[PDB]
């Protein structure tokens, strides 16, 4: 239960703060078509001259699927303030799903008049994938998630998924899953859906900038009891002549003291302006990028290990490949403008991570003595040495929030590349679907398949409830702090707000690290 | 006790499969000879005109040691079926080892009429390093081990050790061991050794192949909310103009979208091909050999790092150095026939693991500008990054169970390179053999060395039980999976069976990885 | 336990009667070799030139069995007597076996002087295959059974089995079993091996003889209230002339009267006579021989169903294959004259059985009518019908006793076709074998398998136990039986006894059909 003119649930949407604690909960409401006229459909890159990087094998179904991974789902811009201005990390607790008020519509159309009746009796399916038994396509940065703006009414994505391809074509190994293969609970207006899944402890994640740098952590005021080689060749004697001169640790040369870390792991990308004149006339784009080599197959690394976007007094480049670039309402499908997307910017980190368009540093190359000269060469990928310290890439208010860690025998700092929490069992996939009916069917059996249906749609609200856990900052700094502000200075539009059209729009990618916090 | 005439031990030999437990308990019968004649010997590469990469420094001992790390000591040919062919994983829990029904018989040879006869007095001495207090030789997979056929008589290998050495000479630091400093049972016809070790937590061996792969791990049919750079220089307009357009992930090219994981590491090898004509004609077996630098020696990498033996499309090739390597039975010692040896195959793991003779990737190398070119280059090694994930080299129906994790300060994966399971305290080295039986002695006292003993050899039965944990599958795949079968075309003999000499035979090596698992 | 001199078991065997129950306890002496020198071998028909139906494939083995399926194991020729010529039938209920007093003897054979000498401390290993995982040889009438005369000591049959082929090839089904892979006890001198096992519920065996046949079973005295037709063409009025008449059963008819059931199914086999003149000049022993053929291959049906083996007043012919044959101590393996075998007379079931040379009956084949003549045919071959009924072959003193029912689908009256009764869980194989003495091994490691070893053979008592039930007579006769009784005339030797040379003699085959009973 519970009735046809009865609502099943209600309009939650809120969200409270509670010192260490807050709770977002957002609802949608949805709309669902039906998919490949209720077909699983075998589907591949066969045929479509794509190029040879581009193949792929998969099945697409007749299934729809719920998707909130993005913090913009949860968080209004205002909340996201709240967050990232005053505290120093948060995390994922608990979780509360919720399916309500859904009804089903047949629409019948002829003579170019379209007609849209409920049909009382039609039910809709659903299920959560608990035991992750379905291949996993959240955490892949798809449209489809709950809309930022509350007002907003969405479609929900077609689920679909890929296996093991050679080219176009399958393999043994290669796997179908018949989702209709799992138990659903099946619902009808009266009807509701509900769940609750609990995060798996996961490391708070860093809201913050260090205050200081890795090179940059000793003291200004006294030398140290270590010496370093600091000359081969004596100074002076009107002669240059061989030598082994020792200094010690002085503030005075902090580049060359002992030191106990190292910066972060890197794999070099290449560097491109934001004005094109700085840039060399050609498309690099694939030919300069960099791209790792998976069977046969090449596919540029992005964004990659996570590294400074630019040195100091240098907003002006970025990494090839190594930033999240958002696109605005405006930005088209393909080769739109620079003005209609927004790169990210994960400069805050050159403190501890190298910057990613540079070398990461220089090594020594040969043996030298007096017949042969010392010799070295830039080092530009660097895996992790003992003694590495390094900075995750930040989250951003429209980015992902999680990824499931792959069922690999092992991985190395599991933290999505692309921002987000590492989960060994994520919220599962959430599995919607319109249940087929039969149109009126032939008076004499026919035992060919069924191909005849009422064509209908479903809607309905959804919510979803996050607990967070905040990690309250306690800085003993003096001087005031860096704080996410909305500029004060009059202008024609509010950021993060409908225009005279109804279209919300979201002005620029908001991170979280603004906070200080010494090494 | 007990007696002479009386068993000290049944052949207790069998498997019993108990849901997500598995016994397997195999008894051999083996015999012992009189090692160095009783003599601990000093051994080394010294005056062999050894090369210098091959010298070493190290003792022979009198004792005799047992070895059981090799899956089929435990697990016939049909068992091995039963495991692979169900199961996503398993591990060792607890073992069970018993000497018994010992027999020590005393040669006496002269005028080429060699006669043997019981000792019913002598002694045979046994003892389990369970301290790890003598060198580990276990787990460098060397011959000796319980044979894969029950009906079996094996020889125990003689235990020697190797220590720090310079050239072929030793150092101050060098260790030499004395087992008769450690307490051992002595046993005669009536008396039996028993002794049970418990496994260490390990997690399960990954018997399972990917049905998808890093690069294919998206929804086909969804675009994504990221944008990427696409082309640097504006299509067309009749001239080639400098440019900026972005596009954002489409389904359309997989091989450029975003993602959240790298591919495993890797440390790139030679690749030879199974047909001579293909191959470059020369010795470049060590010439282009990926080999490692430990203190002025060399040291091929073999198999080193875990990557697919060759692409797709390709089971022609393999890594020089980078796959297992079993010789039938017909092989000799140096220098046999390619068909008398069977190589592995480890393209199971082509989905997430970087093929082992290609390039992990390509890297940009330079700053490009309008004035200087877009430059990368090709990256043969890499080390973990984070966001890394990969899959173990698989294990063998005759290949190692394990091997002692080094008690190193520190250690990355260690996951043995060769196959197996990594322990900190594996199961214990057992330690037996004959004690002297002085010959008759001289009639007056003589200090002088004995040097003179009644020939004997000893011979028993040994029986290992050990108890895996199984990881049942729950796969909601709805096409078959590949399986383990043999073949049931007609011919000559039967695989893994006896010929009409009675030699046994294991035809080819047969992995774990059948059963299929999503990312 | 227990100990070296003293005897692990006695001498049981007598045999006790209990009214309904009889104890039939043997025990012989035996002697085991070291079969395959300890090597498991493959075995075919491959290069014998062996003709087409006699090809096979299979292993021997390493062991020796234990076998006393053949009633002369139990009884001896007067207990025989005493069982047939007074119950109306029996069947085992219970059995139990021992192996004790073993002993290992180790043969030194050398400049033709060999010496015998006891290895103490060796072991000899047994185990019954309970749980039959193992091809089942026993119940083939194979030689190697406990021997008639308890005075014989023998030597233990070495264990052999076949398996699917193709020619002397084998498949991909086939089965290779190794005896070591499952759980044995293990003695020395003072141990000894006990077990026992129920028989399963089956019918009691006929031991008698019909003292009626079917078609003579009704009342000589008295009509039948049924009538049949007669006659077709009337008799006589100078006439032949079209009819139909009919009688009614009269005893001066009987070969015509109305009856309840039909003869016992049948299979006909050529017949033979014991004086070369009456048979035919030709080699028609497979020519004329009543084959089967399963899958290409022909086999002799022999002894096959169970018929009568001649009709009355012919004792002077027999079947082909259609009656058990036993050689007398002289007969030599092959071609051997007729006077040097035994063959069995089955003629006590012509009462109720048809004869195995002559046909089944006759059958219409046709549509008779006035312009086409009635016209019949010989039915050879008869299946079930219902209302059939028959008796089984008869036992023999010196005949199989059971044997196992093929673990088949289904199965019709699963009586062993060549006499015994059909157990579906009949009393297992016991196996035991030499464990082997490597001979003293090189004084340096060596991984090549092992192939010297000491020569030993081993012996000792074993005793077997079965409990039979009887199913006592109660026949109303009044007239004195057929009973078997040994000829009083006065002759050289006595029946079933030994001659001047020591050897024991079976003269004659002794059935179990004596006495009778009404049908
Ligand atoms: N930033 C981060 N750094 C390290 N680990 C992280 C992470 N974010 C999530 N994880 C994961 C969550 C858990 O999966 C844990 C790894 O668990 P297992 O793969 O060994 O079974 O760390
Ligand atoms: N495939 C595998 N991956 C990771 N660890 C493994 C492994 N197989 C065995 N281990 C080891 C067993 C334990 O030694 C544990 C490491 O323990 P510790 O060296 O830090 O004291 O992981
Ligand atoms: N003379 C005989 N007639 C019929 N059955 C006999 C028999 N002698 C033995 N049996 C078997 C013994 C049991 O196996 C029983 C058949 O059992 P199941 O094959 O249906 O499981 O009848
Ligand atoms: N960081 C890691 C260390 C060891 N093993 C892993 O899988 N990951
Ligand atoms: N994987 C590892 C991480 C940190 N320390 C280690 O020894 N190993
Ligand atoms: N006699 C039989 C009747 C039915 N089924 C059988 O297997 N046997």
């Amino acid at each position: 239960a519970d009735g046809v003119g009865n609502a099943s649930g209600n309009w939650h949407c809120d969200s409270t703060w509670l010192g260490d604690r807050v709770i977002t909960t957002s609802t949608r409401t949805w709309a669902l078509p039906t998919y490949n006229n209720h077909l699983y459909k075998q589907i591949s890159s066969a045929s479509t001259g794509a190029s040879n990087d581009n193949h792929y094998f998969g099945y697409s179904t007749p299934w729809g699927y719920f998707d909130f991974n993005r913090f913009h789902c949860h968080f209004s811009p205002r909340d996201w303030q709240r967050l990232i201005n005053n505290n120093w990390g948060f995390r994922p607790k608990r979780l509360n799903f919720k399916l309500f008020n859904i009804q089903v519509k047949e629409v019948t159309t002829n003579d170019g008049v379209t007609t849209i009746a409920n049909n009382l009796t039609s039910t809709v399916q659903v299920f959560s994938d608990s035991e992750y038994q379905l291949p996993y396509v959240l955490g892949s940065a798809h449209q489809g998630c709950l809309p930022p703006f509350p007002a907003d009414v969405f479609m929900i994505p077609q689920y679909g998924y890929l296996t093991l391809n050679n080219g176009s074509q399958a393999v043994g190994r290669s796997s179908f899953y018949c989702l209709e293969y799992f138990p659903s609970q099946m619902l009808r207006t009266g009807n509701n859906f509900t769940f609750s899944y609990t995060f798996e402890d996961v490391p708070f994640h860093s809201s913050y900038a260090h205050s200081q740098s890795l090179d940059r952590l000793m003291n200004p005021l006294i030398d140290q009891y270590l010496y370093y080689l600091n000359r081969t060749q004596n100074q002076s004697g009107s002669a240059q002549n061989k030598d082994l001169l020792f200094s010690r640790g002085s503030p005075a040369g902090m580049s060359v003291q002992p030191k106990n870390w190292l910066p972060g792991p890197c794999y070099r990308q290449q560097r491109v302006s934001k004005t094109k004149t700085d840039n060399n006339n050609s498309n690099f784009t694939w030919t300069g990028a960099s791209k790792y080599n998976l069977n046969g197959r090449e596919s540029i690394i992005n964004p990659g290990t996570a590294m400074a976007s630019h040195k100091d007094d240098k907003d002006k480049f970025f990494p090839m490949s190594g930033v999240m670039i958002f696109g605005k309402e405006s930005a088209g499908a393909s080769n739109t403008a620079l003005d209609n997307v927004m790169i990210t910017d994960e400069e805050e980190i050159k403190a501890t991570n190298p910057v990613a368009t540079e070398r990461f540093g220089t090594v020594a190359v040969n043996l030298q003595s007096s017949s042969t000269d010392p010799a070295t060469g830039d080092v530009h990928v660097m895996g992790a040495l003992p003694g590495m310290v390094w900075q995750d890439r930040d989250v951003y208010l429209q980015g992902p929030i999680w990824a499931k860690i792959p069922h690999t025998d092992g991985h190395f700092h599991p933290s999505p590349l692309m921002g987000g929490f590492g989960l060994k069992h994520p919220p599962p996939q959430i599995l919607i679907k319109n249940t087929p009916v039969p149109a009126n069917p032939p008076a004499e059996f026919s035992a060919t398949k069924f191909a005849s249906f009422i064509t209908q749609y479903s809607t309905g609200q959804v919510s979803v409830e996050i607990e967070w856990e905040l990690q309250k900052e306690n800085s003993k700094r003096w001087n005031p702090e860096v704080q996410y502000t909305s500029n004060y200075a009059k202008s024609a539009n509010v950021d993060f707000t409908v225009d005279n059209n109804g279209l919300y729009t979201e002005p620029r990618p908001i991170g979280t690290r603004y906070l200080t916090r010494p090494l």
